Formats: C-alpha cells, sequence, structure tokens
C-alpha cells in the first residue's frame, strides 16, 4: 500500500551537487533540507547554549532592520534580551525536535514581528515574521467552528463544516477537504471557493501529486504554505550548519522554501497562494485541508494557529463521525447479524447451517457469490468460477497471511485469478482458525466505474519532465474492481469469522468425546457425558452390561465378486439403517469390524433395562434389514442375511486403549461369550444367554432353546432363540 | 462498574414538591433543572421559531439595563437585531443542544457582554456575561501548550503540563488532573497548588463525590463553575417554561445554579471557586480538569473557551499516550511474547508445550500460580491452592460471560489465597480450555482524601474532612497491567486460532487411524487426494495379535489390574507398530489389527508388518518384567500376518466415516493367527513373497480353514535380517 510504504531515499540537495529533480527522481527531492526561505520572513540560526548566531537568510539584515556585520556573530541575548531567557524556558536543551515555541516582539522599525521558535539538536531555528500584534478574528469564530464540528451529523457534513468554516476564517478563494485512499490516490471530498471559480469536488487525483516523502514530512510538521507562488527563494548563509557541516533541518519552520516542483505545479493550476494542514488519525496522513488563492497572500501568524488548532480538532473528530457513519451501517443489519451469530455459535456440523438460504450469508455481504470450506469439501452459494477456478482460489487463498483478506481487485492482488473478474473481482474471506483449512470466500463481480481524474490518470504521471499544465475533467474507465466492501461489512466478517473460530471449541470436544467414549455416539449422548466427567472409573472397574453382536453371514466372501463401489455402497446402507436402530435403543456401538458389529447396553451409562433394549434392539434389527434388502436387491445383488448373538454379564470397564489416546470399552470372557451365540445362529436368527433372558424379563418371547458347550467353557450353558418383544415394544420376527 | 452505569431516574425537583436532598438520595437530584443561575450573569430563554422572550433570570434588569416589562414579551428581532439572524442561522431547529453559539454585544449601561446560545427542543437559551475588550495579541498560550501536551514523553508527564499550564493560564491556587478508575473511584493523577494548600496529588477518593448523574451530564457538556461558593442562585421567572408547563433543562448552559450539596462541600473543603472541564475519550469520561480558588473567582468567558480548548486537546493526547505506555511496557516483554506466540501457535498438545518452565507463562504475567486445562484433564504450575479449589474454581469460570476474566480481587467476584488477583482466558468460548493466572495478596494501604467510601451516608451532608485517610486493602493482589491485559488477549486469540490445526489432525486421526503419527496426519493433508472413499481393491498387508488366554485369567483379577496390564502392553506394542509405519485399526479386547498400505502404502508394506510383528513379540519381553512385577502371571501372544487384495474405502455410514478394509483376505488374517501358540508368528505365502528374502523361516504348515476353497501354505517365522537383524529369542 502506497500510504502505508515509507518514502525513497531521499537524493542529495542541489548545494551539495545534488541531481536536478524531475518526475523520474522527485520522490527523492529533500525537500525539508532546502537551504532557503521564503521571502516574506527572516531566518536566523543559533547555538543552543550560548545563542551565538550561525546562519542567516540573506534578507534577515534588511528585515529585522540591523547592518549584517553586527547581526552575524551577535547572540539572542542581545537580539532578544526578553525572549532568550523565555524560549531557553519552553525549548530546554535535548526537548523534542517537534516542540515550538511562539511570541510577539515589538520592534524597533515597521511594526510587530511573529516569532516562532524549535530546537533541532544543539542548534535553535528562529522565524520571523510581520503581525499586527492584534488577532484579527476575534474570540469567537473558532470556538463556534469547534462546537459545529463536533455537532455534525456524519462524515460529509463535517467536511462541509471544515471547508465552509476554513474559508470564513480566512478569506482563501478555495479550501477543500482532501481524503488520501489506501494507495496515495486522494479526492475532493468538500469544496467551499470563490463564486466564478472551477470546481474541483469530486475529482481524484494521483498519488504522484503529493510524494510519499512530502506525505511522511506532513504527518509530522501539520502545517506548510506557499505565500507567494512567483517568488524566489532567499538562501541561508551560510547554507551549512557549522555545527554539523551539514544541512539544516527545516521541516519545521514555516518560512521553509517549497519544492519547485510544486511551485510550478500551483503556478499552472493557477494558484497564487497555498496552504494546507494535515488531518492526521491514528498516527496516519488521514488528508488535508488545502487552500488556495488566486493572488499572494501571506495568512497572518495568528490566523495560521486557529488552523492548526482546527488541524487538532479535525483529526478526533474525522475519527468521531467515522466510527459512528460505520456504526449507522451496521445498525441496519442487526437482526440479520444477530441471527447470523446465533446460528454460526453453537453450530456443530457449520456446512448446514451457513448454506441455509434462510440464513443468507450471500445477502449479509451484499455479495455475488459465497465459497463456504469446512472439514474437507468446499461448497458454494450464488455465482462462483468454475469448479477448476474454485480449488485454485483456495489454494492461494492458504498461502495469504491473516485471518482475514479483503480486496475489490483480486485481479491485481493475484494475477493468475484476474480471468475471474466476472464473479470474482472482488473478494472478502475469513479463515475459521488460522491457516485457511476452514473459511468462508464472499465474492463480488467487476463492477465498472468511471473515476473523474483532476487532469490525468496517475500512469501519465511521466508525460512531461515537469508538472502537468491540465487539471480539468479527465474521465477514465475503471477495470476489475468490485463494489468496494463497506468498513461495516469487514467489521461483520470480523464478527462471524471470530464466532466460528470460537465455535471451533465444541467442535473439538465432541469429536475427542467420540473418539474416547463412541465414534457413532449421538449428539445428544455427547452433550450428557461433557455435563458428568466424573462417574466413569477409568481406571478400571467390574460391573454387568449386556453385548449384542451381529455378523452378515458369508458376504465377506459374496463381496469378493462386486465392484468396490458396490461393496462400500451396500455396507454404507446395512450401517446406515444398522445404527440409526442402535441408537434408537440407547446402543453404543463400539466396533464395524468390517461386515460385523459390537453394541455395548450399559456403557457408557447404564440402566435399569438394559438387556430388554439390547434383545429389543436386536429384533428391530433383523426387520430393518427387510427395508435395507430392498436398496441391496434393487441394486442387482443377492438378500443380505444376519445372525445376532446376546450376552449379559460381569465385564472389565475401563480405558482399556493405552494412556496416550484412551478408549472406554469392556473386556472379559463375557465379552468373548457373545461371539460364540451368535455363531450358532442362522440368518434372521437371535440366539441370547440365560443372564439376558432373564435380565430382559417376561416381555421377551422365545422360540425354543439349545443346551451348548461353546469351546471356551467350562460349563455346557443354555441359549435362547427369540421371537419377539411385547410392550412397550410390540416387535417379532416374521414366520 | 458505576462508571459504565446509568443514572438512576432524578426525583422531581424541589419547586416541583420533590424532596429535600441529602447523602441518602443525592444520586436523584435532578442537577439539570434547577430552576435558577449563578448571580454573575444573566439568563433568558425564548420561543425557538418567534424569538418571544419567555423567561428571565430575576436579575436581567440589572446586567441588560432594561426593566423586565420591556424585556418580557418582547422579541429577540428587536432586542438582537444583528444577532437574531445569525444565531438562528448558527442553531437551527433539531440541532443538538450541545451545540453552541456566540457573540459579543456592546450595549449602553452594560459594557461588552458575551452572548452564549444553544437550542433545547423549541427553546432558545441565552446567557449574558460581562466580557472583556477584544486585545489579544494572537493565541500565543494555546499554541505553546498545545505543542507542549503533543511532546509529553507519557501520560504522567502529559497531566504534568496539562495542571501546570492551567495553572499559569487561570491563577487557580489549584488545578487537577482528576483521572476516573472502572468503579468510577477517582483519583488525583497531577496537581498544581499553591504551596500552603494541603496536596491532593496521589489520593482516591469515593465515587459518590461526583455522582453518577454529575458524570452522566459530565460527558455532554464539557464545562462548568462555581464562581463563588457562597453566591446565592438567582430564580428565574417564570420558573417553567411556558411551551411546556415543564422545567427548563440548564445543563448546557455554565450560568446553570451549582447542586447546593455540592456547594456545602465545596465550603466544606475550603474552596471560595471552582471549574472542572471533561477529559472525554471515545465518548467515555476518562477524568476532570478540576481547579480550586481560595476566594471567589468569576473566569471571562474568552477565558473559559481556551480551557475548553485544551479540554479537547487532552481528550486527544490522554488516547495518544495511554496507547504510547502500553506499547512501550510491551515491548520490554517482545522476545517472550514471540518465544510463547510460536510455541502456542503451532502446539497440538498444548499441555506439554504451556507447562514448560523455559516457556515461563508466569513470568510473562508475573504471577504466582497458573491453571491449565487443556482437552480433558487440567494441570497447574507455581503457587495454585487445592485440587478442589481449582475443580472449583474451573468450575465458577464457566459461570463467566466472555473470553477473558480480569480482577485484582478475586474474593470481591467471587466469594470462595495463592489467588487475590485472576487474569483468565478462554481458548474457544465456554472455558473448556482455558489459562488461570493466580496473583497472591499484596498489602497495600489506601491514601483516601478524607474518608472511604463505606463512610459516605455517615452524616446527611457531606464530610468535613479531607486530610490523608490511609485505609489498608486485604485480599489484593498487584493489579493486572493493561500491557499485561493485551497479552493474554493475544495469547488467548493465538491458541484459539490454533484450534483449527488441532482440528484438522483430529479429523484425520477419527477416520483415518487413532493412533496415527502427528506425522503421517501431515503426509495425508497436503495429498488429500487419490485415497478414494468410494472403493478401491488394493493389495494390503494384515497382522493381527492376541494375548491369548488373558480373558480367562483377567476374571481372577481385580479390574484395576486388568486395565493396568492392557494398558502397558498396548502402550507398549502401539511404539513398536508406529515404529515400523503401521495403521492400528483395532483394540479389540486384547487383540490388536494392524494395516501395511492403509491409508497409504510403501512398496516394502509386507516387510515391515513382517519386522514388526518379529519385534511385537520381543517387546513382550520387557512389557512381561512388568507385568510380573506387579505379581501376575507372564503374559503370551500369538500373531498372523496375511497379505491380499481387499477393498478398502468409507466403511462407516455415510454420516460418519471410517477409512477401513473388507474382505475374505481380512478374515484369513484371523485364522492364520489361530494357528499359533505362544510365542509364534505365522505368516501366510503372499506375505512371505512380498516380504521378500530377509524373512528367516522356521518351518510350515499346509492348512485348510473353513470358509476357504483351496488349502494354504504358512509360515514359521524366526526372524528378520538387514536392515532390522531382529530374532525371535530361543
Ligand atoms: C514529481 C513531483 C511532483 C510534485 C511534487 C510535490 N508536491 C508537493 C506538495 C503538495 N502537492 C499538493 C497537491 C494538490 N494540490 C491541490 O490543490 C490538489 C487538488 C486540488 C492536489 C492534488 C498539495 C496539496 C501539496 C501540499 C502543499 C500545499 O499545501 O501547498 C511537494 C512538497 C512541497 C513542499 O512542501 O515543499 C512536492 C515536492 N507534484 C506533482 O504533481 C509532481 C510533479
Ligand atoms: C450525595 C451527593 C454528593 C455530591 C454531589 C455532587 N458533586 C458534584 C460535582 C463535583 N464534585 C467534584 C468533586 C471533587 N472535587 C475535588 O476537588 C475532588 C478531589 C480533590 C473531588 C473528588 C467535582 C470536581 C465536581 C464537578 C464540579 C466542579 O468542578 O466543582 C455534583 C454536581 C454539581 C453540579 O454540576 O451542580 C453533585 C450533585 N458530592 C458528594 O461528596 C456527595 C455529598
Amino acid at each position: 500500500g502506497a500510504m502505508a510504504r515509507d518514502p525513497l531515499p531521499f537524493f542529495p540537495p542541489l548545494y551539495l551537487g545534488g541531481p536536478e529533480i524531475t518526475t523520474e527522481n522527485c520522490e527523492r527531492e529533500p525537500i525539508h533540507i532546502p537551504g532557503s526561505i521564503q521571502p516574506h520572513g527572516a531566518l536566523l540560526t543559533a547555538d543552543g547554549h550560548s545563542g551565538e548566531v550561525l546562519q542567516m537568510s540573506l534578507n534577515a539584515a534588511t528585515f529585522l532592520g540591523q547592518e549584517p556585520t553586527v547581526l552575524r556573530g551577535q547572540t539572542l541575548a542581545a537580539l532578544l534580551p526578553e525572549q532568550w531567557p523565555a524560549l531557553q524556558a519552553a525549548l530546554p536543551p535535548g526537548c523534542p525536535d517537534a516542540l515550538q515555541y511562539r511570541a510577539t516582539l515589538d520592534w524597533p522599525a515597521a511594526g510587530h514581528l511573529s516569532l516562532t521558535v524549535h530546537r533541532v539538536g544543539e542548534l535553535l531555528i528562529l522565524e520571523f515574521e510581520p503581525t499586527e500584534a492584534w488577532d484579527s478574528t476575534g474570540p469567537h469564530a473558532l470556538r463556534n467552528a469547534m462546537f459545529a464540528l463536533e455537532s455534525a451529523p456524519n462524515l460529509r457534513a463535517l467536511a462541509e463544516v471544515a471547508t465552509q468554516t476554513v474559508r470564513e476564517l480566512t478569506g482563501f478563494d478555495r479550501v477543500m477537504l482532501y481524503k488520501f485512499a489506501p494507495d496515495a490516490t486522494g479526492e475532493v471530498i468538500a469544496e467551499a471557493r470563490r463564486e466564478g471559480l472551477h470546481a474541483f469536488l469530486g475529482h481524484r487525483f494521483p498519488a504522484s501529486d503529493i510524494p510519499a516523502q512530502a506525505r511522511a514530512l506532513y504527518t509530522r510538521h501539520l502545517l506548510r504554505l506557499t505565500a507567494d507562488t512567483r517568488a524566489a527563494a532567499v538562501p541561508l548563509d551560510p547554507v551549512l550548519n557549522p555545527q554539523t557541516n551539514a544541512p539544516t533541518p527545516l521541516g519545521g519552520a514555516v518560512l521553509r522554501a517549497t519544492s519547485p516542483m510544486h511551485m510550478q505545479y500551483l503556478r499552472n493550476m493557477g494558484v497564487g497562494s497555498s496552504l494546507s494542514v494535515s488531518v492526521v488519525v491514528g498516527g496516519q496522513l488521514w488528508g488535508l485541508i488545502a487552500c488556495h488563492h488566486q493572488t499572494p497572500y501571506v495568512l497572518p501568524p495568528d490566523l495560521r494557529t486557529t488552523l492548526e488548532y482546527l488541524g487538532r480538532l479535525l483529526s478526533l473528530q474525522v475519527q468521531v463521525k467515522e466510527a459512528a457513519d460505520v456504526a449507522a451501517f451496521r445498525q441496519s443489519l442487526r437482526e440479520h447479524h444477530a441471527r447470523v451469530a446465533l446460528a454460526a455459535a453453537h453450530s456443530l456440523s457449520p456446512h448446514d447451517t451457513l448454506s441455509d438460504p434462510a440464513l443468507d450469508l450471500l445477502g449479509l455481504m451484499r455479495a455475488g457469490g459465497l465459497i463456504l470450506r469446512f472439514e474437507g469439501r468446499w461448497q458454494t452459494l450464488g455465482e462462483v468460477p468454475p469448479a477448476p477456478a474454485v480449488d485454485a482460489l483456495l489454494a492461494w487463498l492458504e498461502t495469504q497471511p491473516g485471518a482475514l483478506v479483503q480486496t475489490d481487485a483480486l485481479g491485481q492482488l493475484w494475477p493468475a485469478g484476474a480471468d475471474l473478474a466476472p464473479s470474482a473481482a472482488g473478494l472478502l474471506a475469513i479463515s475459521v482458525g488460522e491457516g485457511w483449512s476452514e473459511c468462508l470466500v464472499w465474492l463480488r463481480p467487476e463492477l465498472r466505474l468511471e473515476v473523474a481524474w483532476g487532469g490525468a490518470t496517475p500512469d501519465q504521471a511521466k508525460d512531461d519532465l515537469g508538472p502537468r499544465h491540465s487539471f480539468d475533467t479527465y474521465l477514465e474507465e475503471k477495470r476489475g474492481y468490485a463494489e468496494p466492501w463497506h468498513p461495516g461489512e469487514i467489521e461483520e466478517a470480523q464478527d462471524l469469522r471470530d464466532t466460528l473460530t470460537g465455535a471451533l471449541g465444541e467442535r473439538l470436544s465432541v469429536i475427542r468425546v467420540r473418539n474416547t467414549f463412541g465414534r457413532y455416539l449421538t449428539d445428544q449422548v455427547v452433550a450428557t457425558l461433557l455435563e458428568n466427567p466424573e462417574g466413569l472409573k477409568m481406571g478400571g472397574d467390574r460391573r454387568p452390561i449386556t453385548i449384542l453382536t451381529s455378523d452378515l453371514r458369508g458376504f465377506t466372501s459374496t463381496s469378493e465378486g462386486l465392484n468396490p463401489e458396490e461393496v462400500v455402497k451396500v455396507l454404507n446402507i446395512y450401517f446406515g439403517k444398522m445404527a440409526d436402530v442402535i441408537t434408537h435403543h440407547g446402543g453404543t456401538i463400539d466396533k464395524f469390524m468390517g461386515d460385523g458389529i459390537l453394541v455395548l447396553f450399559g456403557a457408557p451409562t447404564s440402566q435399569q433395562d438394559d438387556a430388554l433394549r439390547a434383545v429389543a434392539c436386536g429384533v428391530e434389527m433383523q426387520l430393518a434389514l427387510r427395508e435395507v434388502n430392498q436398496q441391496v436387491t434393487g441394486l442387482g445383488l443377492q438378500p443380505l442375511e444376519m445372525g445376532i448373538g446376546i450376552n449379559t454379564g460381569e465385564v472389565v470397564v475401563g480405558n482399556i486403549g493405552s494412556e496416550k489416546r484412551t478408549k472406554y470399552g469392556v473386556v472379559g470372557a463375557q465379552v468373548n461369550l457373545t461371539y460364540r451365540i451368535e455363531s450358532y445362529t442362522t440368518g434372521g436368527q437371535i440366539f441370547i444367554s440365560s443372564t439376558t433372558l432373564e435380565a430382559a424379563g417376561d416381555r421377551v418371547h422365545v422360540n425354543g432353546n439349545r443346551t451348548v458347550q461353546p469351546k471356551g467353557v467350562k460349563d455346557p450353558v443354555v441359549i435362547w432363540d427369540v421371537a419377539g418383544v411385547g410392550e412397550p415394544y410390540n416387535l417379532s420376527l416374521a414366520v
């Protein structure tokens, strides 16, 4: 950004053999050390401790009415017997160079003088200038303006009051408020002017009309002027400070000679006199009050002080009015902003929430297209570039520093993307966390706009070796720019980025609970578990739980002759319906081992009807397979068949994983027994153990039984064939 | 926070039957509508459209030089023939009541008068004051003050210039800068005064000395004065505005009579004249330039305007100076800040990064104790109260709103000793992950100007004593520096911004393998494509293990022995499997399933799987030392490995995916393991072929497990050669 770019190193001044200044090298003119002054005042420099005079402007003798011999090598003690002790008191040695001291002198000849002093290291710089010794303006003009500035209701009105007041105070033929853009171009956003004068209002001027080292200088010394655009500069004698054998810094002297480049610009523009006051906001040059007179004009010093004070006042009020205008913009989005904040705040699946048309993330930013990248997938709303180009933008976005990126001409910030101006000329992108792995990208189409320039566009700065001669309206078509993002839209995006980034709190814990307690647990069960962290006895515990295992009989063998995509599709269908059923019965899915399911009832938390719910779950799982086999045989494949075993008993519960990556699981002979029980089933059948049937109760309807001695058990056991469950399930296997 | 709390509703004023004002209700005094003015000026009110004069102060004739009947019911057009068109243009209908217009008048029997006008609703309010023949040589004192304030190096120095300059401009016997705290107590942070006056510098004063409705009014109308603290008010006549039959709002008139309660305070303090100017920063009352004279003093209006100018400049520079003071505090901490900023940004296990003493989160904030809650658990550095108080503090911090909680007296915020000061930041929203800085008690003595806030309602009028009253505060820590608040917010921003990076790795590990290395997770994220979630048939090598008979022996162990043994076993097996790039797929009871080929495949999948199996068997030697140390029997382990085409893809539901494998070659692996005995590794012929000549074998078996159409040869593995050089001990 040209405004946030320090000036180039300056070249040596002319009187040290520096180069001549043209529009090629003019950002390097050392305008702060011209070694000369404007002829309407006089300048002395003096040693800061002794007060010996070291330099005089060539006109100081004639100005201060003393022969040049006495003056040179006189002391300020003798030249200013009253003001010498005072400026020492006000400008103590070692004080900042910015500090200035002002006084009136009753001088022997031609009237009173205005004295302005400042210190630069070991050197005192004294400016002398005619004054009335009588404030022409009176007390009320400034006080009235200050209150009127503060009561202006918005930025535009504040600009009107500023230029209208300054022109009333000074009599200038033209007073402009000139506002710098981030690329250091500027625009006349208010103008008060004498009748019959050409209007510059609404015109943009190239950044080169005020070069970077002038803008830097104007950030530190807030007023400067050219009283007479025809007047020759007056040299300092000697031109170098003899304390240093180096140029005398003159940036803080209002009598500093103006650059010949700018002198010529003002003549071309028809200007006899010029003055500007910096508006500085947050340490940055926000703009200028820029004044012109058609004929030479020396603004009296007291009028200048009024201006300098208005400068300070305007610097604060520009900030106040800009914040109020932004807040008013956001005030009209309040209803919509709250609604978007509430949804984003607690949402655990951002993709389904932020793409809802009822949320209208597109309208919230007046965007033409929105990209949402969350988890691993990105979807879009509205007008976006073809899918190949969206992936190229997200790839370049990942390289951008920060968590917010904003531009109204994406083609310039990212060259390869200049082709995407029909839908992505402007872009506002925010990163949920750092790295752009999750982000939102509002896009805006190219908006062709005409720009009124003051005589020339920025690329015509070097057509001549000097300033241009025309400042009349020059229209240029703007290419590749979108409508700019309002500062309130920038803020809205910052608010929403913060909300989603905060929401990563839950999105990390619930995925961490599922890793420990159940990969397929419901968002309610996880919520239930987060509230009650204790009671779970991670270090180990033995207690009763019911275990259910199922397998698809021979599906692993029939899957060696299907498409790999058919297998995955069939397993996805099956597990989907199975998981819905098991969830409905409060079971914890513990493993999806191939085509087999293990379900726990009682871990992570138990209830008195664990066994009954497991049996009912088993029945409905079998019934659910009939719905599943419609799609499978719909796809052209053979029906699936399923056997289920259920056991109930004491198992060891706890962190059965490792220490660094825990898993709440169960271990013991009663787990293994469930598999042996399931191994006695055929398709459609459910075998349960005697402990399960006993624990489940009289609501379980059995078909018959078998005594079996599975390998792994010392004693024979009776297993029971389930036909159904009664109230309140009323679930029955078909026969 | 009494500063950001609106005033209470005022009570009706006395002349409408309201209650007498005492220290019981003085926050309800309607000080903006006294119906009266101070006697060094005169006041008219007129209709905003016709200019008809509606009220006059009772002294208006003496001031304006015309008896009341010629003034009353006359029109401002006739009375101010030049100023009437001007003040209408400056004060248009609807303008803010803050907006003021001033002019000078020259009248007979009246000298030069200052006329200050402003508009309240449909009413114009005109104030008349003696003023001076204009003779200034220019605003030199202002210009010099302006640059002196701008060059002040810090906030203390800025305050010193302001009071020094105001005293030089005015002659006031005492000039103070009075800075409000968030609780609306105030402190005199700079003072310029007569030598014979008792110093108030450094003293704090109760919030009630400037009540909430004075503070609110002082945020809109930036100057008020009491010219003579013994001068009697002058009634308005009539007292009520006839447009409304309601009181006339005088908040915006400098001549407004001062609250009687405050007049008595000034007298009790020995003050003869008073004036203060608001410092308003970001729309908030930051403080007052507060001035006392021991004798009466009517400041001419032109000199008040210079004070008003300095108030505006000082509102700007207080902002500039406080920021620079904070930036200078943090500049000392820069290298330390960068050091913590780097660590917290890229950490995927913040518990081990932040507890590092070389990171020095305690010293960064100059704290005595630090709590660190991340993921499931919490942990503490330095001096922390016990685990009940930490679990109770962490529970209560979930109560607090926002992401940052800052106090220097935790006993007051939360009733329930190493922690008198607390600074807490929420990583994300809700405090599920947070940092808590704790500071111990710092016995400080507050110097109060006469009395503590407890003694506000001791008598029905103001206090008489304003001498130093030292009060010992208990349960307090050294206050958090504003730079230390900014450092905590920065660190909170960083850790919260690192949640996205922490999120990407747990999402991937949740899909592709729970125990995956933080290194291979980075691999899957820079190359996310080609994984083929829809389905694919690829060769992979599969390794299954079991601890034979441990399921039975565990029925005789205490459950805590069972979990401890499995934790030791799995923890060692995981180390070995990860060293060999295996993907632990399931911890099935005491069994492990490991994939070599998923999610990614190298060309030596089979060899690594065989060598991993050998090392797991060897690693069981170091496990069986800890298991027998605990007094238990030693574990035995059998291993089977198979290599074959399997279906690879999303095997879970569509909603909760899991990258898994399915097929007969997966199931054959468990059958191959079932033939092993303790200490033995059986592998299939396809594994032996893919692994290559570096595998050392003992013998072989032809087996035909059911569910298999054709017999298969399995091979007993003795060890692995270069570069592994592992052999099963024999
Ligand atoms: C290659 C160098 C160039 C150059 C140099 C230059 N310009 C300035 C200072 C100013 N230029 C201003 C420009 C404007 N005045 C207007 O009235 C408008 C629009 C209506 C514009 C854009 C202004 C305002 C200033 C500030 C000075 C002032 O207030 O008069 C300097 C610095 C002068 C100095 O302080 O010594 C220099 C070196 N101007 C170019 O256009 C090219 C040729
Ligand atoms: C129960 C009511 C109380 C009360 C009322 C009250 N106080 C004010 C205004 C001011 N009080 C000030 C206090 C101080 N002056 C000092 O010099 C110091 C410290 C050294 C303090 C704390 C100040 C500065 C003001 C502003 C007025 C001024 O500049 O003199 C009002 C409002 C006055 C008005 O605008 O009419 C009221 C109602 N003060 C209490 O102490 C209790 C009794």
